[PDB]
């Protein structure tokens, strides 16, 4: 039962094989979601979930540089319920990071920022119950 916002440290960076795992519950009602991958100021990737973007729900996956946002990848897959309980894992691979959720994949974001060394903290944040965040190197 974590406090939202929440910030976990990665220490030395993200490294490929490394397994990032999050569960949760969705609020009833919620509006958003957001993972964010951080490099100081930056936002590596950003990973935000939107319950009613003009009565769709979409994903939007974006990088922040120099506090400006970069092109949007939108993927219209959405499989997040609201009031359910989920499962979303990270998996860094070399050229990008894999997500999947609920033990599917869903989508991969090729690798903009390149220092995968110093994207060390990750945000969480929006309309959930946080149960737990962790990772592993498999
Ligand atoms: O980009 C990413 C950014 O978006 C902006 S909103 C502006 C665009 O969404 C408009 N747009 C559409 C398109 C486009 C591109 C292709 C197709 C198409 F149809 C449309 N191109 N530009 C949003 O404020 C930003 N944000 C979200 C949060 C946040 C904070 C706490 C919790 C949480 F859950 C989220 N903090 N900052 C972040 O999410």
């Amino acid at each position: 039962p974590l406090i939202v916002p929440y910030n976990l440290p990665l220490p030395g960076g993200v490294v490929p094989r490394m397994l990032i795992t999050i569960l949760g519950t969705v609020k009833p009602n919620a509006n958003r979601i957001a993972l964010d991958f951080q490099r100081g100021n930056d936002v590596a990737f950003h990973f935000n979930p939107r319950f009613n973007e003009n009565n769709r729900r979409v994903i939007v996956c974006n990088t922040k540089l120099d506090n400006n946002w970069g092109r949007e990848e939108r993927q219209s897959v959405f499989p997040f319920e609201s009031g359910k309980p989920f499962k979303i894992q990270v998996l860094v691979e070399p050229d990008h990071f894999k997500v999947a959720v609920n033990d599917a994949h869903l989508l991969q974001y090729n690798h903009r920022v390149k220092k995968l060394n110093e994207i060390s903290k990750l945000g969480i944040s929006g309309d959930i119950d946080l149960t737990s965040a962790s990772y592993t190197m498999i």
